[PDB]
């Protein structure tokens, strides 16, 4: 059902063929043990799969370049069991091209004072294993996450599983494959970048597709599979009175229905998992995809206005990111202000395409179009207010020479009078410390009018993202403060710029 | 006439109000002979202005204040006839904007051994003033250029003007906007890159306009105004039968005659000074522009060929660049080899757009078009043989975190054989050092199958080019050997990199 | 018989689906044909295998997931055939820890000028495919080779098969291991290091069997072992008196032939490829191992004196580099000088272990003498002289951050006289440019009195070698001149650093 179903973390044990048959014989045990029992009771991510074990250099090698060859496998947790000479390991870790999480854990959680002694000791005794490969990870400066507790410990879990979640975020992000229907919007500089650049670091790949080639395919599609998702456009939504049959944007409303199942066709047919749009270069088309967008974007695919293939990667990324949690994640871009003593608010969204997916309600879909930015026919939109509750923004922008990735944290708060004359969907939120201190360090910090919005990922999970792929985090929240700020730009500048 | 002519290059005069009235009365007496004299009789690209004399702090500033301002000012030649103390430049030079070349000259050639005394010596001093300012410019590493000779040598002004070419090169390039007619062929690398970085380094521009806006401006061309570029063509170039009146192609003369003028209304009211195309978005478009963008580029536009904007700016820049000297600039592709001891040979042409400024005869306009590619009716276009002579291909590249500029010398020769099934213009030239050698570096040296071809240039000019922007030239030539040139890519990697 | 019969070299051809079905039969054709005939006709280290067509990024990135999986996949040749946009190239280069090769060719070797078209130009454009190539590889910073000619030119065969050589080297020390017989000499730099950085860089493996254990095995080896090798001692070598049967000595050529045998079982057992011994740790062992070691050189094992496993393991490679090439390949010493004008010559030796595979008569194997360093009995030795011609000198250093490869081209010659009272084997050469200049360079340059001397291998070889490991080489040759070669070590050491 889901593509986290298409992954497995291998689950390695380190230990050493001089201890002995019937040591190894437990060690095993214990490893089938705690690996059934965290497939079972400990809802992470996805499998884990226990591989045999990892005694001799040959070995260890051996399931390294098992684990780069085999798709599904999204990194290795190593449990360091017993006493693992690091230097087996050397051959292994060098060639590995997947994610590593040490698990130092421990199969007894209390320590047995009264039946301690040096056949327990020579069998168990992670407190120093764990350590020794600790160094070589360090030594070679390889990420090597590392989470420490003993395997029953909730908490424990959850740490391991969002490592989970990063390492599955990872492998799919090598095939994600973006379609820009046009170029960037003329005269604008963060949506631009390097596409080569991106492939190499992030391995998503972003080509463009004419938007003749597009519209080819909306002018093919039949006038019953035209109707069909208008009858569930009719069930979904609060169709407006223009909206509703006999209404006056009725065929604004078809015409809408048409664009998104071209735009369905299309990206389904190129393999794709994101898209961008530019009102720039809308020949052949109607309107601006507007509704078609939307519904596009809550089904999974990830997009960006105006050519800007960053953000729609990004969004697609953290879409997938998010499988299996609670909360929304959508294209979003900060609109307006509202200036109070102590209310100082952001008023999210955009010219139309903000997803559904952060939603309260059931969406109204009205015209009420006149859209004269591209200058084409009123374009289909849903309007509807955004969920309350803790949110993150992120945005990826790119220096020149690498990447940043700025987030911060917010709060979505419901919006206090009604909003009868924005024909738009829109998001409300109170951002970190303060309005003033947010938009300054971001604006200090590069970084864009074009963000991800996320009620379902957090700073902890876009924190592990950047170590991930080794770029810098700006970090903006609650214990921001802009000296401090202004300092750690300077101090990543440099180890960065390494 | 020429764009040369709206610029000027700044002659300013060094020296110290401490000397007397009458001593700086003197070396005015000299300026004005100095420069009246090459703006009479050195031939030099453009016109040298005359300055005031920069005698103290203030007045050096404001000279360079000016220098800024003045839309025409392309640089300054300073010449330090006496001592003038070097901390007095240090305001105007830390805010010179422009370009700044040392001509370290002397009034008199001969040293007067008879009659030379401190008079003598007081005035005309360079010999140590022009050090002290050498100083200052190394000292803030300022990239200063220095020609040493006396002002009647022959040999100094081809070396000054050599410079004041680049210098208005430098300023033209700050006003070339690029237009783009879609994006980039999918897939490619050397093509694509960082629009912002280009800019900034460079200060030319590169946006997008939808082959859409172009068909627009196609369509409503005049028939009148159709077959009066036809009278042209005619007159110009050998017609083959199917391009004259009954000819089975005579339709596709003159829809390659409209798309030529559609272009050229776009480009002029655009302001634009080069273009490119991509043969995966002619949407609207009866045939790919072949005939159209060789005249264009005949006509002094830069072109690329699948939205390659860097190699179309950098044809434009050389073709600016060559203004006045034995033309011949291209756009160009090394299409394929010929391997034979002794007489290895590289044929260079493109799919249709290759410059008719290079070529010898005057040439055949034919159809025979079937051109696969992007899949159009047929095109026109020209074809013809290249001039025999010296040469060099450049090529600028985008490595991520900065620019590389690739020429190799070569030395086109006419071709052995005729070539009446090839339907494209081709070069013919051996590249330097030899064919292998000359292969190996540039692929080892990044850097790619478009480039600017010319007869005009050399591989001083490019050197100096390269100096003006602070960018690594990778030279290719006779005196190329591999591990040398491998070398200086490591040196000029970690350089270059901070 | 060669283990170059257990690699193979994929020819992998780069095109792009969307030249057509037809097109991609011809590049195939073409391929089967070329492959073919490089196999049968072109003499190469080891056996090319045609992977199928490189025509999307899913399967460009599947050769190359394969080319990493596959042990007897030593690197990759690539044709790039046709055009093969280099971003479908990205992942699959991002993930291949196999070296590779652009191998720039062309099917036909002269132009078909009579008959040459847009169908033949389709098919065949390596001279621009081959580029965009070149800048992928170079845009992501790897060490892709390249070789330019037809693919019938024997030079480019020459070439190709030099580089194979290098990848085989590196696949095969990847398995090397070490085998130490006690810690390096007291006090001593140059043979000291770090093991684990060594098999990081490397991948060979150094970890020390007490000598104990040595000791053991050939204590166990049987008496008609022991005689059966004295046979082949007497049918190799001119016994000297007392050697021979009867001889005052004869019991001492047991002893060593014992020696011999329990090393060789103990290497076996093993599985090692190289090794080292220390005559300060000898405690078990009748006498240190002399002809023991020599004969184990000749028969391809590594070795160096007092605990050198750097040059120990640099002997085994460099061995296993020159398979199938003519030449001798010796572990060294630099013993002592000769000064004279004109006639500055090097004697080169060791205590005892001077690999036979350099000399030329059939050798003396004598007891002759009394070795009074850390030792007890006479060892047996064989006594020869070098061949003539030019050879190399070669050594691997740790400067404590980084490895460098310091390499003298010299000159074998034969000894103006005998030498009666030398016990042990003797080599002498012509250091290039002159030996006060070549050893100051030696000893300015890090490293060591410890070398790999070698007439098969050349400076070529090494240069190939050090771009392989991306290591420094330091060449000392007839082109060498000091301050230059200063230069160079101060402009590498701040490439390499970092």
């Amino acid at each position: 059902m889901t593509i986290f179903d298409n992954y497995e973390v291998w689950f390695v044990i380190g230990s050493q063929h001089l201890y002995g048959p019937e040591t190894l014989r437990q060690v095993t045990q214990h490893a089938e043990h705690v690996v059934n029992a965290l497939n079972t009771e400990a809802k992470l991510p996805c499998k884990l799969v226990l591989k045999p074990l990892g005694t001799t250099p040959d070995e260890i090698t051996a399931i390294c370049r098992d684990a780069n060859y085999d798709d599904p496998c999204a990194g290795l947790v190593v449990w360091l069991h017993t006493f693992s000479p690091a230097k087996m390991w050397i051959n292994g870790l060098t060639m590995l091209n997947k994610p590593l999480l040490q698990f130092h854990t421990q199969f007894n959680a209390a320590l047995p004072w009264d039946s301690i002694d040096m056949d327990f000791m020579n069998l168990n005794q992670t407190a120093h294993g764990g350590r020794e490969f600790g160094f070589i990870g360090a030594r070679m400066r390889q990420q090597h996450a590392v989470v420490t507790g003993h395997w029953q410990d909730k908490q424990a879990h959850e740490r391991i599983g969002s490592w989970m979640r990063q390492a599955v975020s990872k492998q799919d992000t090598r095939h994600l494959k973006v379609c820009r229907f046009g170029d960037n919007m003329r005269e604008v500089a963060v949506t631009d970048g390097d596409k080569v650049a991106a492939q190499i670091k992030f391995g998503f790949s972003v080509n463009t597709w004419a938007v003749g080639d597009l519209v080819q395919v909306v002018n093919s599609i039949s006038d019953g599979d035209v109707n069909a998702l208008v009858d569930e456009y009719e069930s979904c939504y609060t169709m407006t009175p223009a909206t509703q049959i006999h209404g006056e944007k009725r065929q604004n409303v078809l015409e809408a229905a048409r664009i998104e199942l071209g735009m369905k066709r299309f990206l389904e047919q190129g393999g794709f998992h994101a898209f961008t749009t530019t009102f720039e270069d809308l020949h052949g088309l109607k309107q601006l995809p507007g509704l078609a967008v939307q519904r596009l974007m809550q089904q999974g695919y990830g997009f960006a206005g105006e050519g800007d293939w960053k953000t729609a990667a990004l969004l697609r990324i953290m879409k997938v990111m998010s499988t299996g949690l609670q909360g929304g994640t959508s294209f979003m871009e900060d609109y307006t202000y509202h200036f109070e003593k102590g209310n100082d608010l952001v008023l999210g969204s955009h010219m139309l395409e903000v997803c559904p997916s952060i939603a309260v309600e059931e969406k109204p879909i009205l015209d009420v179009q006149h859209l004269g930015i591209g200058g084409k026919d009123d374009p289909a939109r849903l309007i509807f207010n955004t969920q309350t509750g803790p949110a993150i923004v992120a945005s990826l922008i790119d220096l020149g020479d690498r990447y940043r990735l700025l987030v911060n944290c917010i709060d979505t708060v419901k919006t206090p009078h009604s909003l009868p004359k924005l024909p738009v969907a829109n998001a409300l939120w109170k951002a970190q410390p303060d309005l003033p201190t947010a938009s300054e360090a971001w604006i200090l910090a590069g970084g864009a009018h074009h963000t991800v919005f996320s009620h379902a990922l957090n700073l902890n999970d876009m924190r592990q993202f950047a170590e991930m792929h080794d770029i810098e985090i700006t970090v903006i929240d609650n214990d921001t403060r802009l000296p401090a700020f202004k300092d750690a730009l300077r101090w990543n500048e440099v180890y960065y710029g390494f």
